[PDB]
C-alpha cells in the first residue's frame, strides 16, 4: 500500500494515531488485517492500484465526525462503507491507494422497526440478514427487499442505487430519511428529521425545501450514518413464476411483450429474463456439460435446457396480494406470451427439479436473502465476476442488439455469455456478467479489455452504465459528457462546496475534488 | 415597486436594457404591465412586501442563460415562474421586492409524448389544459394527474412538490430527467440526458453518480427549462367512491383505518377526508344557509349534511384497474368501514344531486383539469386561500388532535373551519384551508395572525410544513432548525457554491445567500 498522494508519512501516521484515540487502538487495523479489505475480485494487474492504507472502525455517528475533523487536519483521504460487501464493484477497496478505509461496520443498530407504518431506521452495519431476522423473531408482517448478495447492507446497497426483486426493488426509491456526517464533520439530517420533534422521518421523503437525500447516494459528498427505508407490509398472497422461451431470438418479441405489462405495473416486480448459462451456473457448472476450453456449443445449450427445463430465456417473476387479483394479473401476463412457438410457463409445484432456478427466485422475490447466487461464479471452476448494466429503452430491437453486441464479444475471448434483461418500470437493462479467474493474471487482462471495448460499444449505441466498478467509475462518469461534462462540473462544484480539503473518498463516481482533478 | 436592495437605479437600468436586447423590447415589462405578477391574495398590509420590480418572458433556454448571466453582471436578482398560477402561495410575485420575474409562460412547447413509455417531456409553460388537450387530440391512451388549479404548470408545480389525485398523486416523484440553467448561466442535464445521444431521459431517474434532480426542487439552486414527467397508462376501468361519516370525532377511527390500507396501496390514490363546509363549498356558499356573521353553528351543519348528502367528513378515493382488481380492492375498503355507525357509502350512480362532489372529485382522480375547486372561495362571497398542510403520522389521535387545534382557533376568529386530511403513501396531513376577504386590511391582519399560530402550536407537536405561501418561507424553514439549523447552513453552502452573486430568487424557501443573509 503507497501512501495517498500529497500526503507525508508524518501526517499519516498523527492521523492514525488520533483516531486511535476517538475509536481505540483495537479499531485501527493496518499490514496484515487490511487485506479483508483488498478487491476479492482483482481485476488489475498493477498491485499498486486500488489500495487501502488503513481502515478505522467507529461506534457512533460523533466517532465518524471526530474522524471526519482529524482526516481534515491531516490531508488524510477516507472512504466509506457500511459494511463493504461490493462483490463486483471493488469490495471494500479504495478507486485511489493510501486512501484510509472508514468501516462502519459496528454501527449496525436497527433503531426501529415499525410495522404499522411499515418502515426501518438503520445503521450503517445493519445487513439484510440481521433485519430479516430481527423481523422474523419479532412475528412483524413486513418484507425486506434483498439483492442477490445477503451479506450487503441496506445503507450501502441503497447508496448505490442497488436493487432486489420485490415490488420494493428500487432501494434508494424506498429510501426516506438520512443522517449525514458532512465533510467538514457537521451532522444533518434530511427531509422531517431536521424538524425537531418529527415522528415523520420515515414517513414522508421531503420535508421542505431542495430534495438533497439523494446527492449523498453513489456519491462522496458526505457519510451517511443513519438510514430510513420503507418495508412492504407482508401481502395476502405470493405465486412465483417462471416462463421460458426456447430460442435466442424469442427475447425481440418478448421484451416487446413486456413493455405494456411493466409501464402499466400489470407485473409488479422487476422483470428478470436470464440467459440459459446464466440460470444454469446456479445449478451446474460449465464441466458437467462441456469439456472445451472455449464457450459452450449450441448442441451442449439444448441438453441443458432439456436437463433443467429452462430456456435460452428464462423470465422470472412474481404475483403479489388476494388471489383474485393474482389471477386476474397472470391472466394478462400468460395472454402476453402464451402464442410465442416453444413457450412454457411454470409455478413451483411444475418444476420437477427439487433444487431449481424458481424455487430458488421463488426466495428472493419474497424478500428472503441467501447466498445462492453467487453459484454462477462456480461455471468454469471458481471465478470472480463483474457486471455491466447499461440502460436502454423497452424495445424489442434494443434487447435484441444488445445480446448481439455482447453474447459475440464476450464468447469471442473464450467467455460463455451470461446475460439477463431486466426492466425496473420504464427502464430496460441488459445485463452482461462475466465470471472470469480473478487469480490468472492473463484473463484478468483479456476481462479488463473486453469490459472496456463492451462501455465503449454501448456507450455509443446510446446506453449508460448506472453503477460500477471502483476500478471503471472515471470511465462511467466520461460517458455523461454532454455539454463538456457540464453534470460533472456541477458535482466538482459541490465537491469544493461541502469538501474543500477533498477527504471524502476521492475518485468515487469520478468526483475527485480540486486538490486532485 | 422599490429598487432590490444594493441594487442601483443604473444597475437595473442596463439590466433591464440588456434583457431587452436578449428576449426583444416587446417581452420585457414594467409599472402597469407588472400588476398580473403581484400576489392576488394579498396576505401583507405593506405594500412595499413581495413587490416585482419587473418582468422579463424568454422564448428559450439559451435566452434564459443570458438572462442570468446578465443578471450575474448587474447584480440584479431573478424570480423564475414556469406560468406563475400558484395561487395561495403568492401566485408570481417574489419573497424579495425589487426582483426581476423569469416568466417562462412562452417556453410551452410540448416536446415529446411517448404512449409506448407513458411519458411526457415538456417546458415551464406547458398547462395541464394543453398537455391534457394535446393527448385528447392525439388520441393517446395516458392520464396526467392534475392538482385543482387545472392553469398550473406541469413542471412549476411538480417543483413545488405539488401534488394530485390519480395513483400519480406526487407529482415530482414522477419527475424524470431536467434540463437545468445554473446561476452562473451554464446548462446541465441530469440523469440519462447528461449522456449524449440516449432515448432514456425520461425512463431512469438516477443516471450515474449524485441524484441532483431535488436539489432543484423548492430551490433557487438553478432555472428548470426542461422536464420530463411519467404519464399513467389509461386503466382497464375506473370507480370513483365516495365514503362520508356523520360525527366529526369519527375521524379518529376513520385515520386508523384508512392506515393499513394506504401503506399497503389497496387504496390506489391520495386518500383525501375533506370536512362538510370544504365540500359544501364546492356547491354551495354560507349565505345560502345561515345568515349570521360568524362560523356556521351545528344545527346548520346538519342541514347541510342533510341537503347535500354530506358527513362533517367525506373521503374520496377512486378504484382503478380491471373490475375484478376493483372489486377486491373494494371489499377490502368497504369493509374497512361498514362498522362505523351513520356510515355511507357512494359511487356516483348513487349521488341524487347531478352536480355533486363525487361528480367533480371523480373527474379530478381520473386526470381530467378543472377550476371548479376554485368555488370554495366563493364561501363567504369571494376571497382569496391560504393552505396549511403539515405533515403528520397516520393517526387518529394525530388526526382529531389536529381537527380539534385547528377548528377551535379558526372558528374563535371568526372563519369556517375548512379542512382535510390527506394522505399520500406513509404520510398524513390535515390541510387547513382559510378563505378570507383579501381586499379588507382587516381581514388579512387577522388571517396572518391566526396563520401564524397555526404554524407555532403545529410544530410544537411535531407537524411539519411541506409547502407554503412566499411569505411564511423563512418562517417554514425556521421549523427545520435540527443541530442550529445544519440543514439550512449546507443549503447556503451549496447556494454560495453556485449562486456567489445570489441573482437566483433570494429567499426562495429561505435560502438567502452570502449577499443578503
Ligand atoms: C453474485 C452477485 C449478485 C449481486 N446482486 C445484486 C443485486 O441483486 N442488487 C444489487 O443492488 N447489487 C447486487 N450485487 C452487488 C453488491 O454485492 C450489492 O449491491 C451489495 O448489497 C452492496 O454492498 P453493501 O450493501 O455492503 O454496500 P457498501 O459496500 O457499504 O456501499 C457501496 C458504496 O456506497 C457508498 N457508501 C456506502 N455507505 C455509505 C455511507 N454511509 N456514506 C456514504 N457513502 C456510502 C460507497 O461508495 C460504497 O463503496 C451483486 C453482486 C454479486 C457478486
Ligand atoms: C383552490 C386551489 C387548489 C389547489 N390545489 C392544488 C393541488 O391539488 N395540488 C397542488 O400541488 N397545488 C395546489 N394548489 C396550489 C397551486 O395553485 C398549484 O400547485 C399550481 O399548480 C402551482 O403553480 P404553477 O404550476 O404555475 O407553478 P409555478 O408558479 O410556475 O412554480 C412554483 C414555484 O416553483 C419554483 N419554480 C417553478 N418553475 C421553476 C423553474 N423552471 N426553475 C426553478 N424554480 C422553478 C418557484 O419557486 C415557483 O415560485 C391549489 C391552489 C388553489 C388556490
Ligand atoms: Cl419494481
Ligand atoms: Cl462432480
Ligand atoms: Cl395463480
Ligand atoms: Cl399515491
Ligand atoms: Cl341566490
Ligand atoms: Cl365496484
Amino acid at each position: 500500500a503507497p501512501l495517498p498522494e500529497g500526503v507525508s508519512a508524518e501526517a499519516m501516521s498523527s492521523a492514525l494515531d488520533r483516531f486511535a484515540r476517538i475509536v481505540g487502538a483495537d479499531w485501527v487495523f493496518t499490514e496484515d488485517k487490511i487485506t479483508p479489505y483488498e478487491d476479492p475480485y482483482t481485476i488489475s494487474n498493477d498491485e499498486t492500484e486500488h489500495r487501502p492504507y488503513a481502515a478505522v472502525a467507529p461506534a457512533s455517528t460523533e466517532e465518524v465526525q471526530e474522524i471526519v475533523r482529524v482526516a481534515n487536519e491531516f490531508g488524510v483521504p477516507l472512504w466509506p462503507v457500511s459494511r463493504g460487501k461490493n462483490f463486483a464493484y471493488g469490495g471494500a477497496a479504495p478507486v485511489m491507494s493510501g486512501t484510509v478505509v472508514l468501516d462502519m461496520n459496528r454501527m449496525n443498530r436497527i433503531l426501529e422497526v415499525n410495522e404499522e407504518f411499515g418502515y426501518a431506521l438503520v445503521e450503517p452495519g445493519v445487513s439484510y440478514f440481521e433485519l430479516y431476522d430481527y423481523i422474523q423473531e419479532k412475528g412483524l408482517k413486513l418484507w425486506i427487499d434483498v439483492p442477490d448478495n445477503g451479506w450487503g447492507s441496506v445503507v450501502g446497497n441503497a447508496l448505490d442505487h442497488g436493487i432486489g426483486y420485490t415490488p420494493y426493488g428500487d432501494h434508494f426509491a424506498m429510501q426516506c430519511g438520512m443522517e449525514v456526517v458532512l465533510p467538514n464533520g457537521e451532522v444533518v439530517r434530511t427531509g422531517m428529521g431536521a424538524m425537531p420533534g418529527n415522528n415523520t422521518w420515515q414517513l414522508f421523503k421531503y420535508g421542505y425545501g431542495p430534495y438533497v437525500d439523494g446527492i449523498f447516494s453513489q456519491s462522496n459528498f458526505g457519510v451517511v450514518t443513519k438510514m430510513g427505508i420503507w418495508l412492504m407490509p407482508e401481502p395476502a398472497g405470493y405465486r412465483p413464476y417462471l416462463i421460458t422461451f426456447e430460442n435466442e431470438d424469442d427475447i425481440e418479441t418478448v421484451t416487446e411483450r413486456l413493455r405494456p405489462l411493466k409501464v402499466a405495473g400489470v407485473i409488479q416486480n422487476g422483470a428478470t429474463v436470464r440467459s440459459l448459462v446464466l440460470d444454469a451456473a446456479i445449478t451446474r457448472t460449465k464441466s458437467q456439460y462441456y469439456d472445451g476450453d472455449g464457450p459452450i456449443p449450441p448442441s451442449v445449450a439444448k441438453t441443458m435446457m432439456a436437463d433443467l427445463d429452462l430456456g435460452m430465456w428464462n423470465f422470472c417473476g412474481a404475483l403479489y396480494g388476494p388471489p383474485p387479483v393474482m389471477d386476474t394479473l397472470w391472466t394478462a401476463i400468460r395472454d402476453s406470451f402464451a402464442d410465442i412457438p416453444g413457450v412454457k410457463f411454470y409455478f413451483p409445484e411444475d418444476r420437477r427439479h427439487k433444487v431449481d432456478l424458481l424455487l430458488h427466485r421463488a426466495e428472493t422475490m419474497k424478500g428472503v436473502p441467501k447466498l445462492t447466487e453467487f453459484n454462477f461464479l462456480n461455471w468454469d471452476g471458481g471465478g470472480g465476476h463483474v457486471g455491466f448494466s447499461p440502460v436502454s429503452p423497452i424495445t424489442g430491437k434494443d434487447a435484441i442488439k444488445q445480446y448481439n453486441m455482447v453474447s459475440s464479444r464476450v464468447r469471442e475471448y473464450g467467455f460463455d455469455y451470461m446475460g439477463l434483461l431486466a426492466i425496473g418500470w420504464r427502464d430496460l437493462h441488459h445485463v452482461t456478467v462475466i465470471v472470469y479467474d480473478k487469480t490468472d493474471p492473463d484473463e484478468r487482462k483479456k476481462l479488463d479489455e473486453l469490459f472496456n471495448i463492451l462501455v465503449d460499444e454501448a456507450a455509443a449505441e446510446g446506453y449508460g452504465e448506472y453503477r460500477t466498478h471502483i476500478r471503471y467509475m472515471d470511465r462511467i462518469a466520461k460517458t455523461y459528457s454532454w455539454n463538456d461534462n457540464a453534470l460533472w462540473k456541477m458535482h466538482e462544484t459541490i465537491k469544493d462546496a461541502l469538501d474543500p480539503n477533498g477527504i471524502l473518498a476521492p475518485g468515487k463516481s469520478g468526483i475527485w475534488g480540486k486538490n486532485r482533478r
